[PDB]
């Protein structure tokens, strides 16, 4: 499951993944929130100074970005160390997340796992 499951559920036309249910209606896909996506790639291990501007570099280094998540500690006002971001139409995807799986400048490295909401039970 998950691995390559939810192959392009969302091609042509269709509202932004999770939109208009329980959730207010919004638009096309949403900011830095990013919605639970088959194109939605998880990353964890990005330091806790790390900017968007730096992480996305990275990120978009295989395939440009759809959008991003980096989820922030309120609290401290720096970042988890771990994010979520979605591929816009990159045939890298699959590359990407074998070659970024390990990719941060300098002694430093991210991971990179699938967490496609693809169930595939058949």
């Amino acid at each position: 499951s998950i691995s390559v499951s939810a192959m392009e559920s969302y091609r042509s036309f269709r509202v932004p993944a999770i939109n208009v249910a329980q959730q207010p209606a919004v638009t096309l896909p949403v900011t830095t929130i990013v919605p639970d996506s088959p194109n939605k790639i998880y990353v964890g291990g990005l330091p806790t100074c790390l900017n968007q501007d730096q992480v996305k570099e990275l990120l978009q280094s295989f395939g440009e970005l759809k959008g991003l998540n980096l989820v922030m500690d309120t609290n401290t006002n720096l970042n988890k160390g771990f994010a979520f971001f979605e591929y816009c139409d990159p045939s890298v995807t699959d590359h990407a997340i074998a070659g970024l799986h390990g990719m941060l400048l300098g002694d430093r490295r991210l991971v990179v796992q699938r967490s496609i909401p693809g169930g595939k039970n058949a």
